[PDB]
């Protein structure tokens, strides 16, 4: 025992609003909106640009459309480091704005996010007694904490765990069998919560290749899979030209240049979206697992001028709603990822400062891809 025990009030196993499968559940959402920057920017929950998370958010997200949240969650710089106790400060505000989503009639799922990256980063044989150690203590908290809440809450373990070869993935199949224990062992309505796991850098190909089972689970039928989504990257988050490629300014059939012909795609188009959403649908969804797409967003590029801008635009909406309907035709779950900014290379959809629309056409491309 590296760290003392955090499972103090194991309650008996509850099945109250909880009656759903993770096949049912899924049923239920189409459209989901990440709070990105948020709860997990490092320094706190404002560090980076946006304001705490207020019911009024809230209620723009679903009254805009969107069927559940992802919150990322740092955990790490709230806890002591010694004996992994997280701040209870802390486990409070999570708790209240799980609180406000519930009653704004939202799923919401709650991770432990990128976290400057104890886990993340780790996915080794030299750090998985001690990781499994912190993934143990924490899960304990923050189950334990979270427990009272019925189906609109899941929990997803981790969120790009950087596992790249098949001794990695063994690691991390550790990682993800610690969490559900953890979660199962503080009963409750945690008895029967569904809970997501995460693929191999989260990543559709790397997944297929690496993944060989889920983790054991004493409940029945609670479990989905998740993965992000940023193919092709030269279009979706390149900022610079590099020696190995380009820069795409432009994506989909009929935004195509025939000015700056060197900033359309060579790679990642339609043909390729679908190839590996059905890589997911056959080794996920056809096998009654319900599969998570937990991230993906083509940022806005508004250093571009003219006619130029005017066609990325029309593109990265297309991207968006093509993403957001080719995922729901195979069985993904599409959340989109905003990080709040409202300016160059940024993904925000909404203005945070006001409680409004800043991004309509990305908006409406999600709603009609849904
Ligand atoms: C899936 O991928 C998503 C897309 O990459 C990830 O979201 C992105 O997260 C990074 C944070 O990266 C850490 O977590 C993810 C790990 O994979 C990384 O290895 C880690 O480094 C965000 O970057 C942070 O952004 C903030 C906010 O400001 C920026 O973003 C908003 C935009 O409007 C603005 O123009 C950008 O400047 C940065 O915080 C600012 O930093 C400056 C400089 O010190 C300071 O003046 C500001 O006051 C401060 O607010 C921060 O330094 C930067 O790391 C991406 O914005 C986000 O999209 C997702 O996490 C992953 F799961």
């Amino acid at each position: 025992g590296l760290y003392p025990s955090y499972n103090t009030s194991p309650a008996a196993p509850d099945s109250t609003g909880m009656q759903s499968t993770a096949v049912q559940l899924a049923g239920k959402i189409r459209l989901g909106w990440n709070i990105g920057n948020t709860m997990e920017a490092i320094g706190g929950e404002t560090a980076w640009g946006n304001p705490m998370v207020s019911n009024e958010l809230l209620k723009l997200v679903k009254d805009s459309g969107f069927d559940a949240v992802r919150i990322p969650v740092a955990w790490d710089q709230y806890a002591n480091q010694e004996s992994a106790e997280i701040s209870a400060a802390w486990l409070n505000r999570v708790k209240q704005v799980v609180q406000m989503a519930i009653d704004n009639e939202l799923y919401v799922l709650i991770n432990i996010h990128w976290d400057g990256g104890w886990l993340e980063n780790n996915i080794t044989p030299a750090k998985k007694d001690e990781n499994n150690a912190k993934q143990k203590a924490f899960w304990e908290q923050i189950a334990t904490h979270l427990r009272d809440f019925d189906e609109h809450l899941l929990f997803a373990g981790t969120n790009a765990p950087n596992a790249e070869n098949a001794e990695q993935m063994d690691v991390l199949n550790s990682y993800l069998q610690t969490f559900v224990d953890a979660v199962r062992s503080t009963g409750g309505k945690n008895a029967y919560r569904v809970l997501v796991l995460q693929g191999p850098v989260t990543d559709i190909e790397k997944t297929n290749e690496l993944w060989t089972h889920m983790p054991a689970d004493t409940a029945t039928d609670r479990l989905m899979a998740e993965v992000h989504f940023y193919t092709p990257y030269n279009f979706a988050l390149m900022r610079q030209d590099e020696s190995w490629g380009k820069q795409f300014y432009y994506w989909g059939e009929g935004f195509l240049s025939t000015t700056d012909t060197e900033r359309n795609p060579t790679w990642g188009e339609e043909a390729t979206i679908d190839q590996l959403f059905d890589l997911m649908k056959t080794k996920f969804v056809d096998q009654g697992i319900p599969v998570v797409l937990g991230e993906f967003s083509a940022m806005r590029r508004t250093n571009l001028t003219g006619d130029a801008l005017t066609l990325h635009l029309a593109g990265r909406a297309y991207y968006h709603k093509y993403v957001t309907q080719q995922a729901l035709a195979r069985g993904l779950l599409p959340f989109y990822w905003d990080n709040g900014g409202n300016d160059n290379f940024s993904s925000g959809i909404f203005n945070r400062q006001q409680n409004t629309v800043f991004d309509q056409q990305v908006l409406d491309a999600l709603l009609e891809g849904a």
